[PDB]
């Protein structure tokens, strides 16, 4: 039997990847439609919205890992 | 069994999507017999009403997502 | 193979052309009739109903350029 | 045989670029048409809204390198 990878810092990456798993298709296929179409009142407006979407995935997930491993580091640190 | 996608800022969008369902299928019906006619004052005044519907629509979305990223932003970043 | 130029706000201004495509020659036809004669009840009103289509063709390409890039830009500047 | 350039923000760049492919030249023949006419009002609503087209190319593309960089640099902070 296979044992699954248990971190706290893991799961919540984890838990973005499943929440934006069909999401990241999706900005793939309006960046493509918007690229033979200059100006557009539709394409551009949704591909702003599930932009700032991927932009959160990226800087929550930064955020998360920032916070973890500062103050893990002093409890490491505490350790001699 | 699939499981949808829960978020603030997508319900807003996709709740303006339902009310404007038949309504993108009338904007390009309205500017095809308008295309094909020299003047007219009945299709004049039916083209610029749907023209503002949809002003209106597009700039809702562009709006929420503005307004909601801006105060999310601040508590994002206040996650250190 | 050549590609065809994909915009909405281009197909706006080729939908108006395909609609008064011949209607520039009979402009023009109508004009040079015009000025050989002093004063006729008939070519009065044919050209005067032909100069409104004309005007129309030019309005509601300005228009429609107009209220789709206003809003277009809303969305352009959100991208930041 | 020759490796290919592989990178998100680059192909975005790209992606614009294969849309207004043929438009660049488009805008030098309007330029030198205009500069060759006194005043045409029919040239003067092709060159405004070829000029909004250009726009499109220079800002979405200068937008989508601007949040990606932000982002992305928040990451690179974390690798320390």
């Amino acid at each position: 039997m296979a044992t699954p990878w248990s971190g706290y810092l893991d799961d919540v990456s984890a838990k973005f990847d499943t929440g934006v798993d069909n999401l990241q298709t999706q900005v793939t296929e309006a960046l493509d439609k918007l690229a033979a179409k200059p100006s557009d009142p539709a394409l551009l407006a949704a591909y702003q919205s599930k932009l700032s979407e991927y932009n959160l995935y990226r800087n929550a997930q930064s955020n998360t890992v920032k916070v973890f491993k500062d103050i893990d580091a002093a409890i490491i640190q505490n350790f001699r």
